[PDB]
């Protein structure tokens, strides 16, 4: 029930991740934790303006504080979803005991081998294709959730 969205710097991808998940698990009644967190990130960092303005057209307010990932949120974690095959890979050889929980959202969700490529740097339209790709990935990671029993 304690979900972790992985990404690289925990600016974009990952704590957009992190608000849609909360805001379409609290539309679905799931008993959820969602938090975000980075292979690379410095803290004290706030999601970049293109993130925030891509939720933001959809009514949701992305406030946030990057966050590097750390042994503990390890621990607590029942599913670590990483938005690359690099995530996966790099959390593994720094977190190797937990191992077991880390996926790419892709594969975890739709079986596919596929990444959730970085927008970083890029346009409001790059920023808003990536909200709208993951939008549907955790449309289903909600209703898979649903058939969770350790949601409680």
């Amino acid at each position: 029930m304690d979900i972790i969205f992985v990404s690289t710097g925990n600016t974009c991808r990952s704590p957009m991740a992190e608000a849609l998940f909360k805001s379409i698990a609290e539309r679905e009644g799931l008993n959820v934790n969602v938090r975000s967190a980075g292979v690379f990130a410095s803290p004290n960092g706030k999601a970049t303006p293109h993130a925030v303005e891509a939720l933001f057209e959809k009514h949701i307010a992305l406030n946030h504080v990057s966050s590097p990932l750390t042994e503990e949120l390890m621990e607590s974690a029942d599913l670590v979803l990483a938005m690359t095959h690099q995530h996966k890979q790099i959390i593994a050889s720094q977190f190797g005991r937990y191992r077991d929980k880390v996926f790419t959202l892709k594969e975890y969700v739709t079986g596919s081998h596929g990444d959730v490529l970085d927008p970083f740097g890029g346009s409001i339209d790059i920023y808003k294709q990536t909200r709208d790709e993951l939008e549907e990935l955790l449309r289903q990671l909600a209703k898979q959730l649903k058939k969770d029993r350790r949601l409680e």
